[PDB]
């Protein structure tokens, strides 16, 4: 598995606009909301859940990095794997996307897989 | 269990105004105090205790997130479970509320369950 | 045991003026110096020793919180247990006080036990 | 082995211009892009993979230090070992350089091996 | 052993002017360069190596603290044990000093062991 696998989805030139932390079924988790920096498009929602999914090893790295990029409001590419979380009420509040990666974006390019 | 369960309570458009750390019965703990950004209402007090209650696994995550929102002073939704802590001098100093989640808010919406 | 036990001492409306990190007998330790915000009185010195005493589990939490309040210079309540540390030159350089809690005091009262 | 070994390469007076975090084969990883502070030359790309290569033990230290130097925009010397990473798609997006060390610089010199 | 043992050395009112992170012989390490705030004397270099020397338990504590003091530029007292590291090339680039403690200073006194 890799953040960059073409079975994962990504969204470029986004800003993390909201951050949430909680717990589900013994797992601390966090979710982020991101919107296009130019103000267009539809928001993206993705979550990371501690000890849950193949992406569990990266939970702390992603939490720390989402925190940083959130605090600067800088433009980023968000990488997700769709249809991972299955609790329907959780999915309805947030989404089923597992967050799998984060890349800074310049005015010209995003530093990550495409 | 989930932050979003309707057996938990929540308060929106609050700011973390005080923060305390300590230890009880060999467990690190922290408490926060939040007030409405607009000055109305009464304060919310909630505590997390590192090896107590079902919310134990997210102690560190909530401590780090509470520090972040405290240092920025931004408006948040605080999620609590009432009537958890039982030590009377502790409850009277702070409250019986366990802290179970923190959601950032924009001017119009809070990014978390409701 | 609890930060708020009446066998412990506390000093309100202080600021953290100095911070030291070191090691003794294979244990990381830190100490802080605090003074009344208003200049009155004498300083308080207290240390946490990572591997020693019932307060050991709270070492990291206390160090992280000591660092943050040190960096802001905001008013705090410092909570200590007196006469616990024993190495004579250590006590004489610093003190025999264990640091057992830190409360913010940005308001009328400090947010912690008294 | 050592960051300063003959058989590693280094590039001085660089600024960390991009940062990416992800996961590959159960291992969190991060990559950075650096460019010369004075605008000259060609960008350097280097990655660290938490469970892989002889540099694995330093993953957390390098991640934290890369993050700090990124957040400050300050001039650094970057040390890499060439031809480490093998997954072709990964190398194409980023590079095969393993990050093995970061050194801060002043105007004239960098504090690290030469 | 103790940071404050009189067999250790210390340098008061120093500014942490450079910082380096790397790896050696399986261990993450970091080194710092300090200079007297008043401009006098010679720079001090000291290093901490994860899981090496008696001071290994304090590696993360000292790294975090060295980062903080490095980022502020404030005046500090640096405590070292001399002649600890033996890698020849490593010592040539940096020094043999193990970092064993850091103390903040006011303009008139450092909050740490002396003598």
């Amino acid at each position: 598995e890799w953040t960059g696998d073409n079975t994962n989805a990504y969204y470029s030139d986004e800003v993390i606009s909201e951050l949430h932390v909680g717990q589900i079924d013994t797992s601390p988790y966090f979710c982020i909301k991101t919107v296009k920096a130019n103000g267009s498009g539809i928001p993206v929602v993705a979550c990371a859940v501690s000890k849950q999914s193949i992406w569990a090893p990266s939970f702390k790295e992603l939490l720390d990095q989402a925190r940083y990029f959130y605090s600067t409001g800088q433009s980023v590419r968000i990488h997700v794997q769709k249809n991972i979380w299955t609790y329907p009420l959780f999915v309805n509040t947030f989404s089923a996307n597992a967050l799998v990666g984060l890349s800074s974006c310049s005015a010209t390019q995003c530093f990550g897989p495409k």
